[PDB]
Formats: structure tokens, C-alpha cells, sequence
């Protein structure tokens, strides 16, 4: 078989730490609400069985697929029906039905307590049992991010470990640690969103979309890599993420390490950016490769016209070599467009395709498609200008205000979406501005739009469980490449029924005062979303004014000796008048 004992195989390939680590992740992700130590128990159990199997691969049940095994193990959890009404059902199922059911049950918004950099308790529990602590952390993250890129989560566990290692004996324990952990969780959220997108793309669009994505993306990254090489990496990487996305984390990690190895063996024909990565220890390397910056364009990028616009037998290649020719196009076009977002590239590929599909059905395809690259211009311009308008706004207005505009913007598009989601999305989209907008300008488009894809996908993912808007559905389930334009193209449904006004929603209390700023913002942005839901027609500018008024009022009442009296005295008036200020 593919390996006598997949479990042994993986155990042997990954080694215990990573294997347990990934099993922990795998398990945490599948069974998100389970006590950490029950996951540890299961991981141990499975790891134990790994070890037995590694010792005797012909042992009873060592033959079983990883999933049967892990599904089996998960299905043994105590409170299975209790904790996971859904999952129990899954457990009656054989693989892969069972895994599929299990994945489906994966909760993308388990809304678990926020992992708070709690330096003392954490440093303590890390100093007590760094293994349990990192485990916990894998668990905490995995369960919060049921699709987090397993291997990556082990890598992040290292950073998490490295953070605590650096910061625990420091006198300045909080201020060594909180920013690291803050950054880590951000890196986590982003990585998570990245992997979520990958996984969503598999789920929702299939491997070919993931592939085309990865082609576009790895072409950008590895522009000096030949197509074959990109393709190879894409196939492998797709497999990696397919596995990971399917909770086949061991395979995923193992394949990933294979891939990293492969990439590092081939770094010279892949990218000079890999050298840094390929010098790194395993997880770092893989991480580094995953996150690798795009290589310099090779100075021998081929003119694309010749093959892709001018070549007379394009239709022929298009007909008998579609995937490849398009893949090639995508590769070629993407490697020379690190300045475009992947989805843009994919849209461009789709237009390229559509244009061949058009041109080749016509009388002189060549005269039709010779202008094929020219049809990319509008595809380019739209996101470029959206990125500009957004960076401009962002620049002008700053993250929170930008988030607010985004919250308004998305709440308008999708007012049925839960406030927290809307806030989350607009918040994340604002973090996109902050991330992307400050980048060298040619990086903002790919940045914004790539990151936008992450956040939309987040919304989409959320929308999967909690479908509230067909328009979201449509945007989420139509072309992944079009998803961002689709969302961008959303505006307010002049159908949507303003959410009934509930004063309390905008009623602030002094509790807000003790909130960290991001939570006060969230509270404001939540009210803001709510202001929008209630007054969908209210312009962002009215909303901004009103939120302004709310913020001021909050700021003021928080600064009052009697915070609550302030909120109590002044809130309702503002709540009432706010409404006047809207639609």
C-alpha cells in the first residue's frame, strides 16, 4: 500500500513531535470544543498507535488509513453526541464519508474565548510544561481555526514557544510577550485566513481553482521558475493543502516537507528568495517558502504576445492543450505580474480564456485574439483603482475609520450578516489597508486584493454556516476569482429591510471604558454596523459622523467621573439623534 502503515509512515516521516503536534492540530480542529487534555489523550492514543504501528506495521489496524484511524479516535471522544450533536453522526460513517462529515462540522466561528496574551499564567504554564503549553496553543489555535494550515501551526507553535522562551524570564514579561503574541495571533489570523481561503477554494471551487490560484501565485513568487516547476510546486502544494484542508495534516505536513525539500533542492531554478528559506530549519523553511517573497522578475520573461496573442495556432493549443496553455498563460502572465492580485490574475486568465474561447469560435481567431492582452486592462484598472480608493481612504482616514467605512460598506452589501462578522470583516479589511496600503505601491494591489480575498473568504466561510444573504452567497459561491469584484459590486439591496431599531444596541455603557481600544472599536464598529443595518441608506459619511458622535460620546463618558451616569444621561439623546442623522 501507499505506505504499509500510513500512521507509522507519517509518524516516521514527521517524527513524534510534529506528528503529535499535527495530530493535536488535526484533532483540535476537528473537535474544537473538546478539552485540550482530552485531545492530548487522543493524540497520545493515536501516537501510541503510531508507535506500535511504526514498530510493527503489520499490526492489527496499522493498515488503516490515517483518516480511519483518526476518525476512529475522534469518534471515541467521551461526550461526542453531547458536545458534537452533528459529529456523532459522522462517527457512524466510514471514511471518507466520515471525514467529510467531520470537516463539514468544523466550526469556522467557534467564537472561543479570545486567546489573550496572559503573560504570567501563560509563562507559568509554559515554564511548568512547555510541551503541554505549546500543545495547548496548537489546540487553542487549531480549534479556533479548524482549517489552519497544520504544519504552519506547528511553526507558529514554535514562534509561540520562541516568544514565551524569550519573554518568560524577561522582567518586562508582558511587553516582551504581548506584542509578540499579538503579532503571532495576527500572523495566525492571517495564515488562518490564507489557509481557510485555500481550503475554501478546494471546498467551494475545487482543486483546479486552487491550482490556478497557486499557479498564479507561485508564478508571481517564482517568476524565474519555469512553468513545469511552478506546476510541479503547485500540484504538490495543492496536494499539501488539499490534505491539510481535508484534515489529512500528517500527510499534509509530510508532503509539505517533501515540497519544501523539493523547492529547496530546486531553489536555484525556483527563486533566489528561497535561499533564505532553504537555509532555515524544517518548519521555518516551509513557512519561509510559504511566505516567500516574490522573486525578482527574470530579465528573460518571454514576450507574451507572441505565444498568447500573436501565435496563429493559439486556438489549436487552446483546443488540444487547454489547461496547459491556459496554465502557461496564467503562469506567464502571473510571473510577470507580481503587481497583480492572484484573483486579478485569475480573472485575467479567465478573460484570456474567455477571449480565446470567443476568438477561436470566430472566423479569424488571430485578429480577434491578437488584442487579447488588451482585454486585461479593465480587469486591471478596477481592482487597481479600488485599491487606490481604499488606500487613499485608508491613508486619509486611518485603520479604524477605514474599517468603519469598510464596515459600512460591507454592512450595506450584506446587512443581514451578523454584526460581529461584518465588524470582523470590515476590521480585517481595514487591517488590509494597514498592511497593504503602506506597501510599495505595486504591492498594494496584490496585497489588498489577496488579503481581501482572505477576508471575503472569511465572510463566505461564515456565510456557509450562517447563510444570511443570497448576495453574499452568490458572491461567495460564484467564481472565486470574481468574488472580490462580486463583493465590490455589491451595494445596498434596496430590498433589505432596515433592521428594526433597538436602542440598546447603540446604548453604550461604561463597560466600554475598560475595553482595550480594539474592543472599544469593535463595540463602536458593531454599533456602526448596527447603525448601518438600521439605516442602510445612511451614507457612510452620515454614519461616520454619527459614529464620530458616538465615539466622542463614549470617549467623553469614559472620561467622566461618573462614567455610567454620563452614558446614561447622554447616550439616549445621542442614540435618538443619531437616528435622525442617518438615512
Amino acid at each position: 500500500d501507499t505506505h504499509k502503515s500510513e500512521i507509522a509512515h507519517r509518524f516516521n516521516d514527521l517524527g513524534e513531535k510534529h506528528f503529535k503536534g499535527l495530530v493535536l492540530v488535526a484533532f483540535s480542529q476537528y473537535l474544537q470544543q473538546c478539552p485540550f487534555e482530552d485531545h492530548v489523550k487522543l493524540v497520545n492514543e493515536v501516537t501510541e498507535f503510531a508507535k506500535k504501528c511504526a514498530a510493527d506495521e503489520s499490526a492489527e489496524n496499522c493498515d488503516k488509513s490515517l483518516h480511519t484511524l483518526f476518525g476512529d479516535k475522534l469518534c471515541t471522544v467521551a461526550t461526542l453526541r453531547a458536545t458534537y450533536g452533528e459529529l456523532a453522526d459522522c462517527c457512524e460513517k466510514q471514511e471518507p464519508e466520515r471525514n467529510e462529515c467531520f470537516l463539514t462540522h468544523k466550526d469556522d466561528h467557534p467564537n472561543l474565548p479570545k486567546l489573550k496574551p496572559e503573560p504570567d499564567a501563560q509563562c507559568a504554564a509554559f515554564q511548568e510544561d512547555p510541551d503541554k503549553f505549546l500543545g495547548k496553543y496548537l489546540y487553542e489555535v487549531a480549534r479556533r481555526h479548524p482549517y489552519f494550515y497544520g504544519p504552519e501551526l506547528l511553526f507558529h507553535a514554535e514562534e509561540y514557544k520562541a516568544d514565551f522562551t524569550e519573554c518568560c524570564p524577561a522582567d518586562d514579561k508582558l511587553a516582551c510577550l504581548i506584542p509578540k503574541l499579538d503579532a503571532l495571533k495576527e500572523r495566525i489570523l492571517l495564515s488562518s485566513a490564507k489557509e481557510r481561503l485555500k481550503c475554501s477554494s478546494f471546498q467551494n471551487f475545487g482543486e483546479r481553482a486552487v491550482k490556478a490560484w497557486s499557479v498564479a501565485r507561485l508564478s508571481q513568487k517564482f517568476p524565474k521558475a519555469d512553468f513545469a516547476e511552478v506546476s510541479k510546486i503547485v500540484t504538490d502544494l495543492t496536494k499539501v493543502h488539499k490534505e491539510c484542508c481535508h484534515g489529512d495534516l500528517l500527510e499534509c505536513a509530510d508532503d509539505r516537507a517533501d515540497l519544501a525539500k523539493y523547492i529547496c533542492e530546486h531553489q536555484d531554478s525556483i527563486s533566489g528568495k528561497l535561499k533564505a528559506c532553504c537555509d532555515k530549519p524544517l518548519l521555518q523553511k516551509s513557512h519561509c517558502i510559504a511566505e516567500v517573497k516574490e522573486d525578482d522578475l527574470p530579465s528573460d520573461l518571454p514576450a507574451l504576445a507572441a505565444d498568447f496573442a500573436e501565435d496563429k495556432e493559439i486556438c489549436k493549443h487552446y483546443k488540444d492543450a487547454k489547461d496547459v496553455f491556459l496554465g502557461t498563460f496564467l503562469y506567464e502572465y502571473s510571473r510577470r505580474h507580481p503587481d497583480y492580485s492572484v484573483s486579478l490574475l485569475l480573472r485575467i486568465a479567465k478573460t484570456y480564456e474567455a477571449t480565446l474561447e470567443k476568438c477561436c469560435a470566430e472566423a479569424d481567431p488571430p485578429a480577434c485574439y491578437r488584442t487579447v492582452f488588451d482585454q486585461f486592462t479593465p480587469l486591471v484598472e478596477e481592482p487597481k483603482s479600488l485599491v487606490k480608493k481604499n488606500c487613499d481612504l485608508f491613508e486619509e482616514v486611518g485603520e479604524y475609520d477605514f474599517q468603519n467605512a469598510l464596515i459600512v460598506r460591507y454592512t450595506k452589501k450584506a446587512p443581514q450578516v451578523s454584526t460581529p462578522t461584518l465588524v470582523e470583516i470590515g476590521r480585517t479589511l481595514g487591517k488590509v489597508g494597514s498592511r497593504c496600503c503602506k506597501l510599495p505601491e505595486s504591492e498594494r494591489l496584490p496585497c489588498s486584493e489577496n488579503h481581501l480575498a482572505l477576508a471575503l473568504n472569511r465572510l463566505c466561510v461564515l456565510h456557509e454556516k450562517t447563510p444570511v444573504s443570497e448576495k453574499i452567497t452568490k458572491c461567495c459561491t460564484d467564481s472565486l476569482a470574481e468574488r472580490r469584484p462580486c463583493f465590490s459590486a455589491l451595494e445596498l439591496d434596496e430590498g433589505y429591510v432596515p433592521k428594526e431599531f433597538k436602542a440598546e444596541t447603540f446604548t453604550f455603557h461604561a463597560d466600554i471604558c475598560t475595553l482595550p481600544e480594539d474592543e472599544k472599536q469593535i463595540k463602536k464598529q458593531s454599533a456602526l454596523a448596527e447603525l448601518v443595518k438600521h439605516k442602510p441608506k445612511a451614507t457612510k459619511e452620515q454614519l461616520k459622523t454619527v459614529l464620530g458622535n458616538f465615539s466622542a460620546f463614549v470617549a467623553k463618558c469614559c472620561g467622566r467621573e461618573d462614567k455610567e451616569a454620563c452614558f446614561a444621561e447622554e447616550g439616549p439623546k445621542l442614540v435618538a439623534s443619531s437616528q435622525l442623522a442617518l438615512a
